[PDB]
């Protein structure tokens, strides 16, 4: 008699028990992404679905699941959902706002420090067993007195600026919408154009929203404008950086380093899409620092994201209007 | 011509050029520490020596260098030098000011972020070639809302608190001498006793000033007072942490992780000293993050340390009292 809820990815045990009171839960007991054909097979008979980044909810999917009443996305964005198809199928579509902002900002700063201070090579030198004390090796670039530019001053850009404000750097940003005077003073951040940003910075951090004019914002033309010996940190999205232009800039000496949490191969919304991370990047351990999309990979934050998606599902199944709904079926 | 200067370790080419105007320079072209016998072979007819952390200047060394007039240490301390033997042999011994504060504070925060966000294991997964997109793995621990305590509040601890002030944490500290009230308010850092710090902190950062080093400040008793699942970050000095006690606390689950830039095996002035970093720490890549004494490994600080040591040698060779002298020959 109970409705069934399918969760496409692993969630904390507490979240399953929370949903259990009002629904029969079909969980993913592994840490892997199930093939789409297996997700659809489990959801065919489901009244609710918790969706994650690798899910692509199109009309084809909805047509296979005629009982669906709510998709609770454990996500802030909904680029992978055909919203109006959900509406036409009578399916609530809900999202979770804002929770990824701060952990993404903290990770971006972690990537900056790990890359500029050669910390990965440093750890490999320790694990080798040959550490016998200080050596004149792995001299990096410090933060204080340097110029860092944030391209895009949305929620994550503001979180980064607030955190770097204590580091005695020269902080620049560009955005079509300026911060107010109170914010610029509190964080000591100076508005410039994008061309000025690229001209002046030792460190360039893109954090722009998704748009057509965002594709390869950092291309060969942009890298040519940047300071020789600068560093680029990308925890925004794979499509904002031309990874092949980065490879060329690392080889020529234009870039001293590239760090990334995100990769072009992730974009399943694109046709000119690579299938792996370029080998020239994977091989270049001296100049790169990578993480596998860990921007929100904080246990406490993931639990609260799953909790919000679960509450949205419970609310919708109870005939309420879900707190994170973006449509109205 | 004319006086000869031996540099025991590699220095930036501009330092070579600076010394060359008044001296014939015998550089270490490698990033390795020379064996003692080779240093003596170079210095036997040198007028000046630039010394670094791995050097050890005793009476026996000086007896083999009858022309030596000055040893310029590229170091803020002089533990490794028999100062009175220098004096007796007519040799100036000079040091440089402490310039390590800010890059050590920056590295400590990099260690904290790298450790808590599983960034090394993340990089290993990217380089494995098997990344296929976001997955519910490598969930770490966040900063915002958590409690971090700095044990000791000297120059480096103040630098850390200033930088963490923007991270929306609960910052605690303990020190026999309080910060002034404007700093406690500006950084939102609260003074507690050591026992209260250990009890309340998710993150513990020993950073005692030079005047207050305690052997094994963090030992089995301290770790038993800490929160289960806490993290410990040591960029202060090898001797302040009982590494065998840390190994046991990682094994029991008391500590979720340990990161360090310094190691007990470095203490060449203590007698109960080990020769290698313990194997159980080196093997534990899941729960540790290590760097090979990189606290001040930033080009700008290394360059300034070398410059001041060279200027001291230049002054002493010209018959002046060098600015960084610690003795009177």
């Amino acid at each position: 008699m109970k409705p069934k809820v399918v969760l496409t990815h692993w969630v904390h045990p507490e979240i399953i028990e929370l949903l259990s009171a009002s629904a029969d839960v079909i969980p993913n007991t592994t840490r892997e992404t199930l093939p789409r054909s297996e997700v659809i097979a489990r959801a065919k008979d489901a009244d609710a679905l918790m969706a994650f980044m690798p899910d692509s909810i199109d009309s084809a999917f909805l047509e296979e699941c005629p009982k669906l009443r709510v998709i609770g996305a454990a996500l802030k964005g909904y680029d992978n959902f055909d919203v109006n198809a959900c509406t036409r199928h009578g399916v609530w579509l809900t999202i979770v706002p804002d929770l990824l902002t701060i952990p993404t900002a903290e990770l971006t700063i972690g990537l900056l420090l790990g890359l500029t201070r050669h910390m990965l090579e440093g750890d490999r030198q320790i694990r080798s067993g040959h550490f016998q004390g200080w050596r004149p090796t792995l001299y990096g670039s410090g933060l204080t007195g340097k110029t860092l530019g944030i391209i895009g001053m949305g929620a994550v850009g503001r979180a980064i600026a607030q955190r770097l404000a204590g580091f005695e750097m020269n902080l620049l940003y560009c955005d079509p919408i300026p911060l107010n005077a109170e914010q610029e003073k509190a964080w000591h951040v100076q508005r410039v154009t994008l061309d000025e940003l690229l001209e002046k910075c030792d460190y360039v951090v893109p954090m722009v929203p998704m748009a057509a004019e965002t594709l390869h914002l950092i291309d060969a033309t942009a890298l040519a404008k940047m300071k020789t010996g600068s560093y680029l940190i990308n925890a925004c999205r794979g499509s904002v950086v031309d990874e092949n232009a980065v490879i060329a800039a690392l080889a020529s000496g234009k870039l001293a380093g590239y760090a990334a949490d995100v990769f072009e191969m992730e974009e399943w919304i694109r046709a000119d899409r690579p299938q792996a991370i370029p080998k020239a990047l994977l091989d270049n351990t001296a100049q790169t620092f990578f993480t596998p999309h860990l921007g929100s990979a904080v246990k406490e934050v993931r639990l609260e994201i799953e909790r919000q998606a679960a509450m949205n599902i419970i609310q919708a199944l109870a005939g309420e209007k879900p707190m994170g709904a973006i449509n109205q079926p």
